[PDB]
């Protein structure tokens, strides 16, 4: 007789576990994940912003990053997140034994980081990953403040129900760079209507593309870049193919539309 | 030299904490809290739901309401809540402990339930009560069934980021009874404008007004029984005055819309 | 260059995964597990407790071995557990999602299994589960009583800090039947000595040899059936070679003061 | 008919809650707390660590004096606890919040602390005061290090079940001055024998008294300055009458053995 199966890893594209090392996307603001997940520094005065951190391998990897840009771990002080699966908010517990950082994040989010991605409401539990406390739990539209620098949240639940793009302000050649970290806006294999354990899945996305468009933005990342036409691997001309925010929220609901479509027939 | 101020305990209007015997509401519902607090009981053929419970001293009365009615303490299967305040939500780590019971909650519902309602957006530290978890995490529109009775969640925040209205249909005289138990619509002392704590407090009211306007609704009730113009001590004529949903969003916006031009003013 | 390590998943042996029907233990008492991974059910006039579930993927297995012996999902009133590793405790979220049943355990099983095993003290984040809350503290020597049968928690650290043997009495014709489920004492790949995580590890090991010598016993049990002799596979001649408690912990003690002297060595 | 009895507050002496200026206990230790509760701050070359806060309310003057010794509110790394009762752990969540200092504590500890006091073993929701999380689970004997000060945790249970000891070794003159921060050993108004609650009391008790005795000690502080003769009053003459390790052991063990036959009388 068959046993039963074996648990079954998290596996992933080899490029989203590719290592790299710090790139520049304005005067404080540094990617330091790898070639295919986001993970970006904001380095402060008094201390850095981690927003997301990948997959829970990359814990190692992103404090070697920090110390190349000057950052124990100690001056990590804060953990952002756009949405806690295991390939954004892998390796947070780990981070936060090692530097003493909080993470802040609203309440959904918080409470799926806390159960490790278990009993996600489309993927079950086949991305659980160590999970980790929220130290502070933020409301739409609230402002996090380190080192002088603002980081707004924007809820645009969908993908996840906590989905969060944060924005906040830099530098580059004397002027203001408006930067907008947007969250996924994929539903990859979900079951998008009548779903019982999401019942305005739809409503939400077609509000969260709309709450994307209006975003502060002169400069868009996304958590994977190539949503937002990123390449990392390329150095200086990474960004050079980046969507505006309207343009990433209306490739992202003609997918919607065409998945829905494609769900009913 | 003062010492420090001595702890200040929650203290409430005496009618709040005046027990009375279970009143009928529908077939399967029944009023079991005090002459000013909600707490409703729903029997079903596979265990019995508490939605809401009052006040952390309300514990024991409750379950000898149950006993009343025929539930033993391990018969009751479900905790719902409005919100969780402790004047609402306050018996219920004690109710879990004693009966065996799950709580199922929303995100927000479930992050304050379990601080024990400590760091209140707007009350601080003044009304904290014992913490509990929830053990289901409940979205917008879904549906918890017991015994056959499915109870939906509508999401109403304002009063709480958390605040809930459950629906579900009961009898009466052979006939659908639509019963609405929504949640608080005011907002006592808060800060409704610029609020760093809840950026969007005024839009999450104006949309609860809405969403309280649109309940499936033939009977309403309320977690404090006056806001509906109930008056549970009067027996077989306490619901003759209940306000409609209509009524009852019309009412709570009002009176918002008079406290945002004090505030101004 | 390299990227970065894909996850690994926890796997074991095929035995261990290999389901049966439930074996008698005694009167109440049933193994519903794997041939290689013990999971006790017992039986009461006012519902089941289960006494660990083994591997996350055997939730099914045990809800179905349930349901051979007349319990019902919602029949299941209690789990405890042995200790929180991933092969004992794995289905135990969901478990509790599905039967409503609560968990008691010790603070330090109730720390590990909140955190779904991570940040293990010997095996780091390579044997995570699912993360599941305790709904009941106890303490040492604790009784806790479901309908009638008391089950009494001896705590013998080592394995885990949390580790915990359960004994209760249940009968066979006629007769009493003392029933130890003791927890494993094994140290597999442990740092014994000078360990910063576990400084008392030999101190605690060596208490709990002590611990089961003296558990109140006439039939031992033990999470991993081999390790007191134990074969599920072949029926009414399972428990023939079973070990005494004093068998059991004289050979777990020598196979520790072996393993102390080969880390010296 | 009476109502139900209003909410009480935890109401204490004056003196736990008079306010006072640093006293200075060795080089980088001082007392910061209030006349009659201890709360140390230790302070060293990368972050102070804070051991004990006294009363919820006690938050803000702890703060301030911090800020007299020099130590900015994200300058706390770290919080110890003796144990998790309202006196002694009060302000931990709202000090966690203003300085970003993570908290370590035992298992027993973080699942009281969690719970705010509620569900207590001996005094039931009576001392429910914020809950917070602790961020790193300590073993006995384990050894936490900021700035290159070790503490060494020892567990003493009893008066909690996670009561906890912690030393260091700081100086004066020259000269090392090893420091005892040893817990509670009182037992006000608990049932000591046969309680259902806590079934080894008497026998934690009674190692915890060895332990005491055995603890490297040149100055005895205790959360209570009183049980160990201090008078934070007086100042430079505040440790004049201070018992050692085995007086204090003496003291509380004749008082626990008198209320022992008491409570048999
Ligand atoms: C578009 C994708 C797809 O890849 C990841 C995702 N999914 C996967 O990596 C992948 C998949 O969807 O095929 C997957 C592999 C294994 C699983 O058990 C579950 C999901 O991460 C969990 C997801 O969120 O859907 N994330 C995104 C995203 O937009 O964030
Ligand atoms: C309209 C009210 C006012 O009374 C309670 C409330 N407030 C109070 O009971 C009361 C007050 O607002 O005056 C209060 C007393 C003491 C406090 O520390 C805080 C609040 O419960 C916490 C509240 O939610 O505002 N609840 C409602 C309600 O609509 O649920
Ligand atoms: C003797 C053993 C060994 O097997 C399991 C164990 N270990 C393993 O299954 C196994 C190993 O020790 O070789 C293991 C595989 C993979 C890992 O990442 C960690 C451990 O379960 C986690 C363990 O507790 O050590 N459990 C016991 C036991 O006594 O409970
Ligand atoms: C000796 C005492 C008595 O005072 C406090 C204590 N108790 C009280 O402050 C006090 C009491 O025991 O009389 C109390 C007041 C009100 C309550 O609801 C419970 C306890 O703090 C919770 C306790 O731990 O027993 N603490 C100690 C101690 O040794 O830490
Ligand atoms: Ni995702
Ligand atoms: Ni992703
Ligand atoms: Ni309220
Ligand atoms: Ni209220
Ligand atoms: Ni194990
Ligand atoms: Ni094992
Ligand atoms: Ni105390
Ligand atoms: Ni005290």
């Amino acid at each position: 007789e068959a046993p039963l199966p074996q648990l079954r890893a998290y596996t992933v594209d080899a490029s989203w576990l590719q290592p790299m090392a710090p790139l520049q996307v304005a005067d404080h603001t540094w990617q330091i994940g790898t070639e295919d997940l986001t993970a970006l520094l904001v380095q402060t005065a008094e201390g850095a912003v981690l927003l997301d951190g990948g997959m829970p391998q990359m814990a190692g990897h992103l404090l070697d990053n920090m110390k190349l840009r000057g950052v124990a771990p100690q001056d990590l002080r804060l953990i952002l997140l756009s949405h806690a699966h295991a390939d954004h908010a892998g390796p947070v517990a780990e981070l936060k034994r090692r530097t003493g950082a909080h993470v802040a994040a609203n309440a959904e989010t918080a409470v799926l980081l806390a159960r490790g991605g278990s009993n996600d409401l489309h993927f079950g539990d086949g991305i659980t990953y160590p999970p980790a406390s929220a130290d502070r739990i933020i409301m739409d539209g609230e402002v996090v403040t380190v080192g002088g620098i603002a980081f707004t949240a924007h809820f645009m639940p969908g993908h996840t129900p906590g989905s969060t793009a944060w924005t906040w302000t830099d530098t580059r050649d004397g002027k203001p760079v408006r930067i907008a970290y947007a969250d996924s806006l994929s539903a990859p294999g979900y079951q998008l209507k009548g779903n019982p354990r999401y019942p305005r899945l739809i409503e939400d996305y077609k509000r969260s593309f709309a709450t994307v468009r209006a975003l502060p933005c002169d400069l868009l990342l996304t958590p994977h870049p190539g949503a937002s036409n990123w390449n990392y691997a390329v150095g200086s001309k990474a960004s050079a193919e980046a969507l505006t925010c309207n343009a990433y929220a209306d490739a992202a609901e003609k997918k919607f539309d065409a998945q829905l479509a494609r769900e009913t027939a």
